[PDB]
Order: structure tokens, then C-alpha cells, then sequence
């Protein structure tokens, strides 16, 4: 659990879709098949943490989606190679993936005291919160920039987002080298339409137009347990 | 002995829409058995009446690569997707692809206050009443020159849309959703038409206002299809 | 027939591939699938034209194509849908698929009285010819210019057409909002040399470059009746 | 034994690249099969050799989704549908999936005319005598400001094109196919070598002059390949 | 071995995916193919160099690669076509393909002497290091400039690299004719941190602005033997 909030750490999106031919199986292998799961994530349980999302009809052609945290991909590595040899994974085709490890803050320091000290709030308790995950390239302009610039679009950034810091956990990934993209973002939320509005305001900043590319793709889902999950494809 | 149905009118309300695409295999099924896939789906679909309201669309043969459509009003997308993956379970939903899936909430006029009075009132207007009618889908993206302007730019850029539609008022019918932050779109358009040619000459006007040019994704896809009750769209694969 | 070149008549453009497993197929069951097309076809031919293009080996990802006019896209819908539903079409994978009106003339009324005469004509007649069609999409600034500027420009279009008139018969439907092109363009011609010079000619014009989509796919085939085509996938 | 092609040289002739690439199941043949398969080809080509030209390259582990390619040249592109209707009807075309697919006509230069004579008098030469080459394809698309051009301006490009590859001229062979309007480019070129380090380096160096910058799609694929003769490709198919 | 390092040994890049119906294989078969392929790569040991990346959850689609050297593409050509003939082979879909010639450097004599002396320098000695993959193609822009304005953007791009010389190897192919890109750059670490910021770091030149395309797909591995891969499907 200090996966979560410390620096160092390697976090990992992996998005599954379910094969056809999995119904045409007997309805108690599904549920052995389960159990192999299960046993495979507390297995591993000591060297990294693991949650779950169910996309099914939230993202399309995404039925679930892990996410997952370790001081290295490599054992992020090892952990997905298995899961895919069970004979659930066997029946799932290999959606997204992307990597980004959590860095410590860049551009907060140039910020007013007044606006740090209200960043120290992160998000609402809650359970089964819907979660949103958008992958974001800058482009060329934005890194040519020089530090003081980026400080001030990065604080009309959080400005924006001020009145929805309570309503809106967040958490930023930096991508770069790993993948085809310079940041994961994502976010936890009981009030959807709080984190629609919440986009509409960063729209409308400076700091927007240097997205190259912005969600590609959006996806939106429920943090549920993953036995929760499972129990609906062995039925 | 009847109900509410609050849902197309209201706002704060999410609307869904969910595309699907036939297997193959699914006609190597004895039609006697496929019948009773149907019955199954109708039930499910009876089931759920009361938490969600739900519309079918026939796309087979008007929209490249998806027979089905469904539009799905609820007060929580918790509901839309327990429902999409209950039916994405049924012996006909394992024949089905799962196509294009889009959300947008239906949210109260932001511009409109700011127009004449006398705009105002032929708005009131949607749509004249016709029974299964053409439907069109398009999801919009905004560029970000769109979101930098002010609201009084922005006012006269929706004035200006406006007024070049109002002469279809009556043969288009047509809803709004805001759908920024839940998938890679602004917004979801959706309107009915027993005219076609109506509506294809609504758009290519619409194409020569301001506005247009801010529109950064324009369709992609562009869904068209016919509106039918749910057996009847289903009766068709059951042959 | 008065469908090939009156207006209100919707015009639709479907496209096909066979599959693989066609051929894992007894040879009698594929002879008796054809009969079934045959006759669903001629069920139509009261409400409906339906016309057979042979694809196969000059376009990608495509055997066959339908051109089918209707009154209302309704029929055109009903006859496709059954279409896919026969044995046959059970095998086919549903490729492209484009709609648009044909319309009464916008421009041709403002160009001179010596080039509306010219215009009387359409093509040779020509059997069994080769085929050709283009969908087409404007960008903003072709919609933002004014009738009299965009009347000049196709002033200069037909122009550079004129001496293409007779080796090239032409048609072109209305699709804006029934898919995402402004419009669709079919010819038929026995000289493809011709045509090319046609397209090359009409690249030297300044409309041309407010074509944001310029074919994609550009489909090519030859014009027959349907039984020869399905005859090669009875055997 | 006593006959003239004419056709790779010849202008208002055909030219066609048709890519496949091979089914999984293919190797759930019998091999006794899939050599009988082989001769049903050979014996289709022969059948044909009276109406076309027809090269084989080898593109597996070369060009990525695809295995196979012809280049068949014709006097009428209908010559050339059937035939590859035919061969994707053989025992073997059957398990081929139509990849791209691309005609050309081959045509009498355009801008050579206004060359210097030492420039046209080089351009006599066209390619080294070679068995079992490399092969490159690589469709292009000019654009619009290309077309808007003037004879004058493009034969100026053109000449410096043809001046930078001149130190290539031996090492590599080329020809021109005119596309445009049979598919979604401009034209197709076709090179052989037996030096790839010198294509390489052809194109680095044609990547520097002016016309360069029109080209609005270069490659995209662009196959690369082996020259080879066709029972030689098929072989590998039987095993 | 001595292909690793030096001019005019052509190197290719191939990944590959593999499909489900492999597990609806009993085990005999997949160990039976498994040994087949480990002993057809002995049996091109001798002309060729083969070496063997894990792709499987780090990389989107994608679970195994090989990176092939060879002084003709001809021997590599040979050597994936029987590759892909195999049983396994018969089960793979070929992923990306990427071939690049190595050259001697182009740009670096005219750098400082101080500049040349660290670039000696490749990398610290690893053992199964992660492995990143990244095709580069520059935009028109960039090849119409003179040789003294692209020597001093590489000088730019060299300077910012320099920090990470020792936890970064690095080798760079020439790929302009062979495939849709202009250059292949390959790099191996123990420490993907550095990695990372070693990419945030080159953004900030000027050379960045002028990729047309950068990455795309970014391929990030881990380097094992090429049995200790296939043990993973043989289960
Ligand atoms: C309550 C909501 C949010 C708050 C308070 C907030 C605030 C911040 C702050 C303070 C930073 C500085 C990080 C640093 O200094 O390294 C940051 C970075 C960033 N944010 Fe947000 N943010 C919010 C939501 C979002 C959303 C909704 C998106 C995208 C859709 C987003 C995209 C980014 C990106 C891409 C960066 C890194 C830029 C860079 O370091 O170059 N953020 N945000
Ligand atoms: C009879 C037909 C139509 C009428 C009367 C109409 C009218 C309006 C009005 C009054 C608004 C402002 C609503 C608000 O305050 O949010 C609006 C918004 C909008 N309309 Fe339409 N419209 C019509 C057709 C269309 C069509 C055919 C399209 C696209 C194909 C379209 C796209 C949009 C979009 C994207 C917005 C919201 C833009 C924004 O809020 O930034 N409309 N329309
Ligand atoms: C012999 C060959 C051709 C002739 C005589 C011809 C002539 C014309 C004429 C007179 C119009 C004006 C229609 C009107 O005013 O209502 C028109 C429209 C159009 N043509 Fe052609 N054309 C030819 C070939 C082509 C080709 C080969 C293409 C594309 C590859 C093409 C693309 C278009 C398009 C997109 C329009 C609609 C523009 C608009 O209404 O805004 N035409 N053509
Ligand atoms: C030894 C190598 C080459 C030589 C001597 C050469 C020379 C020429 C010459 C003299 C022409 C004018 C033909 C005409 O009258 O249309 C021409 C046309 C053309 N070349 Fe090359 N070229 C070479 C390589 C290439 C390469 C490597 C490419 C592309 C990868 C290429 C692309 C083209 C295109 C697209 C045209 C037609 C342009 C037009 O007609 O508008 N050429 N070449
Ligand atoms: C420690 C890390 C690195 C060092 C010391 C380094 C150094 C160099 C040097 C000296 C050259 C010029 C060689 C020549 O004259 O051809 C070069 C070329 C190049 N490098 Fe790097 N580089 C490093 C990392 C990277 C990375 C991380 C990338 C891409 C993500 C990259 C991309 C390229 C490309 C595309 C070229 C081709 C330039 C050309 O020859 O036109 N390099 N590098």
C-alpha cells in the first residue's frame, strides 16, 4: 500500500476482452478456471498489488482491466505472462498496455503556498467508484518550452481543477520510453458528470492544446473486486 | 397501469449507445433454438424496464460492419453496464461482436438564453410524430480554438447554427449529450427522420456556417439505421 | 429504369469478400446457395435496380459489389439484409458501404450556354465495362465559399472534362450525413487509360484540393450480370 | 521457343502488384497435397503465358503480411482479373488472403524531353544483369500543389531527381507504372537490385532534392522482396 | 559474434503473437514444437546471429521477438520463412518486421574531440536487461538541411545523451528503403528510469521537432534465452 503514493514505483494498465469460444466451455471449468486466478494474484500478492476494473459495457472491446504496481516491470512482467497461460487467460486476447512509473512533483514548487497546501487533498472515500484512465502525448512545442513557462500552464492546469479535487482522486504516471506516450492519467470517482465537468474546464486552459493526443482510449469503468468480475463469465 | 418514462426529456440523465455486429456461427444454429434466444433477450430486456429505458435500432444494411444498436437511458452508468453485460451474456449476445459503445448525459441549454426571444420559441419544437422513422448518429470533437473562445463568441456561433437549421425543425427530430470525459468525443448527436433528404440537406447547410470548421472529428463513424421494436429486429435472425 | 437517372432515387454502394471456409463446402450446397441469390434478387427487381460488379482481382479486400437504387433506403436495407442471410451471404464479410441521393443540377445553370450543350452528353454504350467509384469529402473552406465561387470551380472541372465525355459515361450521388463523405462518384468505360487521364486532368484544377478524402478505398471492377459472377464460386 | 514478350518495355501495357498472404491451415494439408497443389499453378500460369507476363517474388520474412507476390503485365487489366480470379480459385488460392492489391499502366516519359542530352543518354541504361534480385515496390501519392504545377516547373524537379540517382544507375533497375485513378495513388514504382546498401542509399539521397517534399504518401507498404522462379516459392508451401 | 558492431551486417527486427488455438494443443505437440525451433536456430547459428526478447506484458500484442544479424538479408529471409513454417510458427501471427542496415558514423567527426573521446563509451555489462526498440522517421524538413545544420543537431541531440552513456547500450540501424522508416534504434538497460528520463531529455532538442514519426509502435522487452521463451508455452 505504499505503491500508491510513493515514488519509484512502476505502475502498469492491462486490458482484457473475452474470446467467443469461452461459452462454448462447460459451465464448472469457467469456475476452476476462475480459482486459477485467484490463487495466481495472492501468489504474488507479497512482491506486487493488484486491482480490478470491470470495463464490460463501459469501454468498448474491454470486458477487465488490471492495474498494477511493483518497484519493476519485470515482475510485472511475470505476473501477466502467467495470468495469460491460465486457461482464462488462454480465452483472452491482450487489450491496451502501458507502463509509467510515479515520479516526484515537477512544477508544484513554482506554485502559490496558498495552492500547495490545497493539493495535499486527493479524493472522496468511496466504494465501487467508477475510474477513468486517459494516456496523453504532448507535442514538440511543449517540451521546447522553458521551466517557468510550463510552471504557469501547469498551474492554470490545477486552478481549473480546484473545485474537483474532493469529488476526483488522481494519480500521474510518467510513460515516456515505455510506450507510445508521455503520461497515464487516472482517476477515481462516485460523480461522473463532476469528472465530465472537470474536463470541460481543462479544455478551455493554455495548457490543452499541446495534448497531441488525448485519450485514444477514454477508458471508463467500475472498481470492483476481481472474484465480483470473474463470477459473471462462469454462469 | 401505466409509468413515467421521464427519461427522454429529462436532464441529468445518461444516454447510451451500444453497436453489435452478428457472428457467423450464430447461423449455425437450429432456428427453433434461436427463437428462444430472442425470448430470452426480451425478458431480460422486460426485466430491466423499470431501472432503464432502452430503444432498438436495425443497422444491417444502411451502417458498414453493424446490424443492432441500442440506446440506453439511466440515471447511473452503473445500471447501463449491468445491463450491457447481462445481454452480452445471453446465448445471443456470445454471437455478438460488441461494435461501437458511446455515453454522453443529457444536460440544460447553455447557450440558448443569450438568443432572440423569437428563436427561443420556434426551438421549443422537436420533432413532428411518425412511427418508425430513419436515425442518425454522429459523435462531434471539438478543436481546441472552440474551447478558447468565450461564451459570447460561442453564443453567436451556436446563434448562427441555429438559425440555419430552424427550416427543419418539424422533419428532424434531435437530442443532445454531452459526453466529454467519458470516451475520445465532445458530444453525441442523435436525431429521427421519416425525410432523409431532409436531413442530408440540414447537414450540408450546417457545413457552411462558422461553427463547422471547429468540428476536429465529424462522425467516424456515421450511424445510420431504422427504428423497430426489439422482436422485430430479432425475428430477423431468427430465420 | 428510370431510376439510373432520375432524382429523388437514393443510390447505394455495397461491397463484399468471400470467405475461406466457403470452400470447405460441398460443391452441390454452394450451386443450390447461388439459386437462392438468383431468386431473391428477382423478388426485389419489381421495387428495386440491383446491379453486379466483379471485383475480384482488381480491388483489395473485395469479390463482389451491389449497386442498388431505391425510392426509399428502407427497401434497399430490407433486400441487403436478406441478402447476408442466405447461405451465401453467411460467408461473406459485409466490406464497404456508402449511400447518397442523386440530385437536380446545383451549378450547371450558371455556366455558359455552349457548356450546358456539351453537357447533354454522358457516355458511350458500352457492354460489360469497367467500373469505377470514388467517394469524396470537401474540406470546411469549399463549404465556406460563396455560390459564385464555388460555381467557378466547377466551371473549371468540367472544363478539363470535355474531351472525356464520350469514352467515360458519369454519376454521382449525394451522401453527406448517411456516412462520413460529401459524395460518391461512379463511372463506367471500355478505355481505362482514358479515365486515368481524366483524373490526371482533373488533379490540375483548383477544387481538387479541397478533397480532404480522395477515394480510400478507390474501388475498381468489371460490370456482369450476377449468375457469371457466382458461377466461379460454384465450382 | 521463338517469341517476344514485349511487354516490360512496351508502353499502354498493364501493370499489376497483387500481394497474398498464406492461411494457418494451409499447413493442415497433406504435403503430398500441397506439391499437387503447386502444379495446379504452374499449369494455370502456362495456360495464361500466351495473354500475360507474370513474375513471382518471394515476400515472407521480407515484407510484413505477405508471403507471395505477382507482378503480371497485360494489355487489358481484364486479361489480368481473370486471371488472378483463377488462381485465387486454385486448391492454394483458396487458403491466400488478398492482400494489396495496385495497377499502373506503364507509359513514354513526360519531362525527359527538356533533360540535357548527357542526362538523356545516361538514362539509355536502366539496370545491371541480374538473377535472383532483391526487389522493392513503393506506391506513391503526389500532392495537390504538385498538380498545380506547370510543365516548366515540374520538369525542373523532375531533372534533379533524375541527376541525384544518376550514380545508382547501374546498380539498380527501375520502372514506372501510372495509377492514378485504378487505386489510391499516383504512381508505382518497381526496383531491382542485388545492392540493397545502394537502394538505401538511392533513396537517402532522392530524399534530399526538391520534388521530395510532394510526396503526400511514399511507401506505406513498402514491400520489399526476392526475385525468384515460381515452383522455387511454392516448395516452401510443401513442407 | 562479430556482427554486433560492425558496418555492413544488415539487422532485422521481427515480433510475433501468438494465437489461441496453441493451447487447444495437447502438450506432446507444443514440447515437439518447441524443439523444433530451438534446433532450427542452432542449425542457422553458424551464419547468422539470433537473439531472443520476452514482449509478453510489457508490449501490446506481442510476446516474442528476435533481433537477427546477418551480412545478407537473403540468409534472414531464409531464416524466418522456416521459422514460420514450423508447428509453432503455423500458430503465430507475424507482428512487426523491421529491417536496417549498420553504417559507420556520418555526423560525429565533426563533433569536439572531448565529445568523441566519451563516446566510446556503449554500455555497463548486463545480463537479461530490458530491451526498447524504437523506429524513428524524419520528416522532409529535416534531410532538406545542410550537412553543418544537421552535424549540430546531432551534436545538440549527443550532448543531452551523454549523462547516460554507461547505464544505457545503444545501436542504431540504417532503415531508409527497406520498410516504411528511416532509422531503427535499439537500446538495452538494467535501469529503465534513466531510460525514461534519457527520452524527456532528448525531447528538448531541436532534432525531436523533425520526427515525423516516433515510435509506433514502442517495443519494450526483456532479453532471455530463447528455450527459457518457449518453456512458457509448453505448459
Ligand atoms: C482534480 C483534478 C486535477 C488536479 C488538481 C491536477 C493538478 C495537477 C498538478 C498540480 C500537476 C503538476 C504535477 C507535477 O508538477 O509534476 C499536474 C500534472 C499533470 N496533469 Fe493534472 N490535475 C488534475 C486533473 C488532470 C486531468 C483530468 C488530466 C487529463 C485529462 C490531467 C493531466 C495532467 C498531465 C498530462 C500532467 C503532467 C504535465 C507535465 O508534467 O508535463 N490532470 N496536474
Ligand atoms: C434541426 C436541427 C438542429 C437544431 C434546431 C439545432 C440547434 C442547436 C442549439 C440551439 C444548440 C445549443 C444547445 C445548447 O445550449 O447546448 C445546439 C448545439 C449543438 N449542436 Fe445542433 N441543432 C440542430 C442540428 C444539429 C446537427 C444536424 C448537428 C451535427 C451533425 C448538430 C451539432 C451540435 C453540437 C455539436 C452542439 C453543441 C456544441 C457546444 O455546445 O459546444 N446540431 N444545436
Ligand atoms: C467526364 C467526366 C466528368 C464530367 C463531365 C464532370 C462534370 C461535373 C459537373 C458539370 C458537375 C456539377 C454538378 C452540378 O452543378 O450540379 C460535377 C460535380 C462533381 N464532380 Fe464531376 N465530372 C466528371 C468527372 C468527375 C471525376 C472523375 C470526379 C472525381 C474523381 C468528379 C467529382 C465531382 C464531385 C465531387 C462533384 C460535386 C461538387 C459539388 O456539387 O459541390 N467528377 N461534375
Ligand atoms: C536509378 C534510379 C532512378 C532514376 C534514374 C530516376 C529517373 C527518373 C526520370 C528520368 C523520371 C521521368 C520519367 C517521366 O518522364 O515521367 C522519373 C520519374 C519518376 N520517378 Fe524516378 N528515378 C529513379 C529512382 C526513383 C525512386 C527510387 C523513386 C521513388 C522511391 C522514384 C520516383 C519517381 C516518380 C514518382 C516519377 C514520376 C513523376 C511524374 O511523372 O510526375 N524514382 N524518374
Ligand atoms: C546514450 C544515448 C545516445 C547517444 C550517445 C546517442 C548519440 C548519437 C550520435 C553520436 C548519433 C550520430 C551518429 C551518426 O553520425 O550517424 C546519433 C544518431 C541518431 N540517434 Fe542517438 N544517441 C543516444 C540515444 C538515442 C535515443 C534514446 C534515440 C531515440 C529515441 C536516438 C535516436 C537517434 C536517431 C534517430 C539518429 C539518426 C541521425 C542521423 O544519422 O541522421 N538516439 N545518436
Amino acid at each position: 500500500e505504499k505503491l500508491l503514493t510513493e515514488s519509484g514505483v512502476y505502475g502498469t494498465f492491462a486490458t482484457f476482452q473475452m474470446d467467443h469460444d469461452w461459452w462454448d466451455l462447460p459451465g464448472e471449468s469457467r469456475v476452476i478456471s476462475v480459482a486459477e486466478v485467484k490463487g495466481l494474484v495472492e501468489q504474488w500478492s507479497g512482491k506486487i498489488l493488484v486491482e480490478s476494473y470491470l470495463l464490460r459495457g463501459l469501454s468498448d472491446h474491454a470486458d477487465l482491466m488490471f492495474r498494477v504496481h511493483a518497484r519493476t516491470l519485470s515482475d510485472t512482467q511475470q505476473f501477466l505472462s502467467a495470468f495469460m497461460g491460465t486457461r482464462l487467460g488462454r480465452h483472452l486476447t491482450s487489450g491496451g498496455l502501458l507502463h509509467g512509473v510515479s515520479k516526484k512533483p515537477t512544477y508544484v514548487a513554482g506554485f502559490p503556498e496558498s495552492m500547495k497546501t490545497e493539493l495535499q487533498v486527493n479524493g472522496e472515500s468511496g466504494s465501487r467508484p467508477y475510474a477513468i484512465v486517459i494516456p496523453i502525448k504532448k507535442d514538440a512545442e511543449f517540451w521546447a518550452l522553458d521551466q517557468e513557462a510550463r510552471t504557469a500552464l501547469m498551474q492554470e492546469h490545477t486552478q481549473a481543477a480546484l473545485p474537483y479535487l474532493k469529488t476526483v482522486k488522481r494519480k500521474l504516471y510518467h510513460s515516456t520510453g515505455l510506450d507510445d506516450v508521455d503520461f497515464i492519467t487516472y482517476f477515481e470517482t462516485e460523480r461522473l458528470e463532476d469528472f465530465h465537468n472537470l474536463v470541460r474546464a481543462l479544455q478551455q486552459v493554455k495548457e490543452f492544446r499541446h495534448n497531441r493526443r488525448f485519450g485514444h482510449p477514454t477508458l471508463l469503468g467500475t472498481m470492483s473486486p476481481l472474484d465480483e468480475i470473474l463470477e459473471k463469465f462462469a454462469q
